[PDB]
């Protein structure tokens, strides 16, 4: 067959059959030779078996002469911004997400932080693991421990401007991930008031494995906010990477919001900028990022589809609904840190609150949020939507599965491929009503 946990993007697998230390190991040598010259850099997350991970990926890596960067327990874009700031040949995150506890992966960087995919290289060193039965070499390069993280925290600070910062009090949940040392480190050249909440890194995860979008775990940050009478909250995914907002009230905000809010704070600083956005919800993000004087770029959704995108046209900030918010000043890369210095930044100037923030722009774009399906046939699915609206003539766009417009409602559905799923998002032009008549009988046609 061919190894399982070599996916599109990334690799994810139960440890020890579908990843264990000797593939680890045979990945280093691969990449190795997939590489340009330079060091590696390699960073890990709190999962018990991630530093063993970490070291047989280095013994493989130095086995083929590539000096290893050692920058410790870290978060995902730590990874990237070391690898694109140090000037690295590569990088590799050894980080589970929030896949479950006997799970773990890696995600792999080129030069400057460049996604390595399933079409531009992960495959072939998935082939050549797959062929690799050489004895192991033994290490003909060094491993150097960098654990300093000046530049990357100056690099974080330098989106804000501290002296129009309040002292708001923010309650910030790491959920036993790794996101509380990093807000621990910027804290002291911050005004803001600290609630933490599940802030210990803790791989045996006694509060949850870290996922935000789990009703269970977002009331935890929404009770502390209520509680506390916080400005906002904050949360974040094991690795950090995705960060996800309460607004004053407890209320989770959707994270299509956050794309026109992030960009119109981003637009203040680099006037006229691009914006790239994907195509599962637009209208509120085109708006936004024309009334702040950029220029919205649509592009496929996934992270190595929009880095691309905001490359070729210099982007300066590109958001997808998801929780993943890339920054060209970061090596093109997605932070989870990033976009909340923006928004308390935005928060403290403007006098606002989040929830006011984004209020109006809920009510004027309602939208669905994403609605999952797993059904029997995607194709055959995909064609008893398309053929029961085909009578109202919507424009339809094939940038990623089929967007289409209606005039007063969009949706888009795109089908997944490592499985018969189908993905739906719904918006309207401020109208409730139609955005629930409409999802509903999506949904309807989609379980038919
Ligand atoms: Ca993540």
């Amino acid at each position: 067959m061919t190894l399982p946990a070599f996916k599109a993007y990334d690799i994810r697998g139960r440890v020890p059959d579908e990843l264990n230390e000797d593939l680890a190991r045979r990945i280093g040598v691969a990449l190795a030779a997939q590489l340009d010259q330079g060091p590696v850099v390699l960073g890990h997350d709190v999962r018990l078996a991630s530093p063993a991970l970490q070291e047989a990926l280095s013994a493989g890596l130095r086995a083929s002469g590539r000096d290893v960067i050692d920058i410790g327990l870290c978060g995902t874009e730590e990874v990237y911004f070391q690898t694109d700031y140090l000037k690295a040949a590569g990088g590799v995150m050894v980080t589970a997400s929030h896949n479950p506890m006997d799970y773990n992966g890696m995600k792999l960087v080129r030069e400057q932080a460049r996604p390595i995919s399933s079409d531009t290289g992960l495959f072939a060193i998935r082939d050549t693991v797959a062929a690799d039965t050489a004895a192991p070499g033994e290490p003909t390069a060094s491993e150097q421990s960098r654990t300093d993280k000046t530049a990357y925290l100056e690099h974080l600070l330098s989106y804000v401007d501290r002296s129009t910062l309040k002292p708001l009090k923010l309650v910030v949940n790491a959920g036993n991930g790794g996101a509380g040392l990093i807000v621990d480190l910027l804290a002291p050249h911050l005004p803001f008031e600290f609630v933490r909440v599940f802030h210990e890194p803790d791989g045996n995860f006694p509060n949850g494995i870290p996922n935000p979008l789990l009703p269970e775990n977002r009331d935890a940050t929404a009770k502390a906010v209520k509680d506390n009478g916080a400005d906002f909250g904050i949360a974040w995914d094991g690795d950090f990477d995705r960060c996800f907002f309460f607004d004053h009230t407890g209320r989770f905000i959707e994270g299509y919001y956050l794309v026109g809010l992030l960009a119109q704070a981003i637009l203040a600083k680099q006037p006229g900028g691009k914006v790239v956005h994907d195509p599962r919800l637009t209208w509120n993000t085109v708006e936004q990022v024309e009334e702040a004087g950029g220029i919205p770029v649509l592009c496929k959704s996934g992270h190595a589809f929009i880095k691309e995108k905001m490359r070729s046209e210099n982007a300066v900030y590109g958001g997808e609904m998801s929780a993943h918010h890339y920054f060209r000043e970061f090596a093109y890369a997605d932070s989870g840190m990033i976009p909340w210095l923006l928004i308390a930044e935005l928060v403290s100037q403007s006098g606002r609150s989040l929830a006011d923030l984004v209020e109006a722009r809920m009510q004027k774009f309602p939208c669905s949020g994403e609605i999952n399906f797993k059904v029997a046939d995607a194709k055959a699915s995909v064609a008893r939507v398309m053929e029961h609206y085909a009578s109202l003539s919507p424009e339809l766009d094939y940038t990623d599965g089929i967007s289409a417009d209606f005039g007063q409602w969009r949706f888009n559905l795109r089908s997944s491929n490592t499985e018969p799923l189908l993905r739906l998002n719904v918006e309207t032009r401020g109208d409730a009503a139609l955005l629930e008549t409409r999802t509903q009988e999506i949904s309807n046609l989609l379980r038919g």
